């Protein structure tokens, strides 16, 4: 019997502006069971308010802001236990640079303590030469997320990992990225989920982010053929997810 | 004020047929402060019964049984939570080999629900082109530790890890790995430990295996200049460990 | 018009076991117009009198000895051109151990000035240690190829680039690779084929080792939809080769 | 006896805004003797022109124009060979591009046949996303030179190859870089030189980008311990140059 719930946004309760009402249901359904849930995403340009909104207005779904845990979350929660100064050079887009400000690193494009990456779609020479000269300083160099592409209507764009990639090259240091499938965002998301892990499930759509940070991490998967891993492709998985289903409808608490 | 510490084996708290009775000592105050710790290895040949016995015997150490975790009994562990198959094909010394076998998976070269694999002295192609097939044929791969060298008295030889990236070349799929400094071991050992994460630190010599295990996992570390990690390296490393000391007696709990 | 001609072997003008007529036919049509040829291979195992029986024999295919031309050749022919010590540790099957033997390297296992390496089916621990100390003590790192398979009647087992890529990640020296798509085989082929660059052209079945030989050392490629590279994974390809063949029969010189 | 010189510009006959007496007075000595000879550059933004004048106004070297192969040059002779449609999307700097256009390659954002990236010093997201785009529709990638990072007064900054490597983990595809230490620039420059490989000499202070450009091409190679590669550094190196020394004055025809 599973006690807790990690749950994938985009394209497991929902996909594109396009709505999965088995998805929505899932979750009315935790919460009719008064089963903890949390919600888990790698995106770092909405803030949880944001994110709650959307999901009310366009997606029937209506979830506590505390059941949003975002990679920009986890990413201030690392900063925070790591302790090392207030300062910070953030490359993203206005949003994370907002909430790491706001957390209490104020921006410092010289000597910070802490680079962090996510995703910017104004990425500029200057930026990551801003960030490499920092992080070969000393400052502690971490990744929001490793997603190596970023999915728009335009296509399928560089993501935050392949920026991640370039600053990796350039100064040799790997950094250490908190988002799925990686261990801090799967850790913080347990403990706010107030379960043990081998009582909770990671449930998603994809592959390599969502199923992979479960076994990686060692927690149970529910692998939903919708979204991004199509149905045709799970016979050739390297680890089979703990479990498969075509609909969030076919789950029985 | 930590609560619970993970130290490391060798390098640490004694260093090849040498003593390090600093670290001795170590132990001893711990026990003294009745303070949970649990002894982290990713040593795969010795069981926890000949690590005890070695520690009392050569090092003037008596710890309790369950105070020794290893790479094998975590591996075992994450076997037994994913739950597949009760079979497996193993790499490795007869040690390992027989732990896994005695913990209810049968060898079978043929189907087996997990690929095991660490450090073999008497690794043949025979061996890898088993484990090669069996991972193509959908078998759970696993790497007890990612080392890419074995210190000896011969010398820096293969270790477990290169031995896994040759497996990895070969089939295409990358290990899911147990030891330090991912993150399976680590939880499983703060699990032991019964403390919070955030109340725990990493207790260790060699910057990559040990503090990183820190640092990856969002865990407190203690860097002892003694072992692996030179004093003089200290300063050009990417990321500062929280503490750093020339010997565990400096130490103040 | 293309003045001269590389070829791959199996795949290519016979396939396997089986035979491919129009293969055959495309060499003798080459040796009537009496436009030059090499035959390139990765194959380490048989000696050019060997492939050059199994032609005649087995293939209707009588070809001169020296438009056979393997990458234990090549191997040999850099190890004669780098100029260093007379000795060398190679770990391969006999035939390669005893062309580099006869070509002048006794083996040392000790101090070695080069390190050969290729397939050995009889690969152990032992050698792969000899190799790694040999290396690490400034022995001339080489591969014979870089191919991470071997594909066999059993399966799809480890080729010699898994066996080099323990070894790199072991000693954390990149081997010098000769074989395709490598550039040193090709050179010294197209010395061989005494036509110039611009005017050869190679022609294999195999889009990663024949037809990236040409594309990443600029010489014009015909690719052949038979073996390996099956024909409706052309369109995927990410550099199309300049030209592309149901049969060589198609070809018009 | 070496009949030909291949000889790399910055450290070796010069350093930074400072010279080296003994490189300029190599290449009058190569003049003198009337030995052919070849300045290897990997840098994209002078073109051979302003190479040209540089070395004539800042460091009395007058040196024919077509001793000048730099990698823009290489990278567009490459393109000519592989003839494929007369348009490219070019990353880099405002010379880059330019001779790129000029060479008879349109620019072309949408549909380019080649993708051209070299380092830009005003590298954006969206230029990024018109590579990534154009390179996942079959634009053959092409890289100018591999260097991770662009050594400025500034510090150790972000080079071509790091701005590649996000690229290639964006696209998927291994881009076919031009310049040194890789085989198109060397095979080139060596044509211009007349000479046959193995009477030819790479001449450098960068063990990485030079010496490893002749190791790795079989081609003889000198190490000056001047620039880059410091004096203390070469015993440590896995593959010894040919010849090391401490200045070219060292040098006997």
């Amino acid at each position: 019997t599973y006690k807790g719930y990690l749950i994938d946004l985009d394209g497991t309760i929902y996909k594109g502006k396009d709505r999965i009402p088995a998805g929505e249901d899932f979750v009315k359904r935790l919460q009719e069971r008064q089963l903890p849930y949390i919600l888990v995403t790698n995106n770092t340009t909405r803030t949880p308010e944001m994110v709650q909104e959307m999901l009310a207005t366009s997606f029937n779904i209506k979830t506590p802001l505390e059941t949003i845990y975002t990679a920009t979350l986890a990413t201030i929660d690392y900063m925070n236990d790591m302790k090392r100064g207030k300062t910070a050079y953030v490359i993203g887009e206005t949003g994370l640079k907002k909430a790491v400000a706001e957390a209490g690193y104020r921006e410092d494009s010289e000597n910070p303590a802490y680079v962090v990456v996510g995703l910017d779609t104004n990425l500029t020479y200057e930026k990551l030469t801003l960030a490499t000269l920092a992080i070969q300083k000393g400052a502690v160099f971490i990744g929001t997320n490793p997603d190596l592409n970023i999915p728009t209507e335009r296509g399928l764009l560089p993501g935050a990992g392949a920026i991640l990639f370039l600053l990796e090259k350039a100064t040799r240091v790997k950094p250490i990225i908190i988002g799925k499938p990686e261990a801090v965002i799967m850790n913080k998301a347990l403990d706010r989920l107030g379960v043990k892990r081998h009582e909770a499930i990671m449930v998603g759509d994809n592959y390599l982010t969502d199923i992979t940070a479960g076994i990686k991490n060692d927690i149970a998967t529910l692998l939903v053929t919708t979204g991004f891993t199509k149905p045709e492709e799970v016979p050739a998985l390297p680890i089979q997810p703990d479990f498969v289903l075509s609909s969030l409808a076919e789950w029985d608490f």
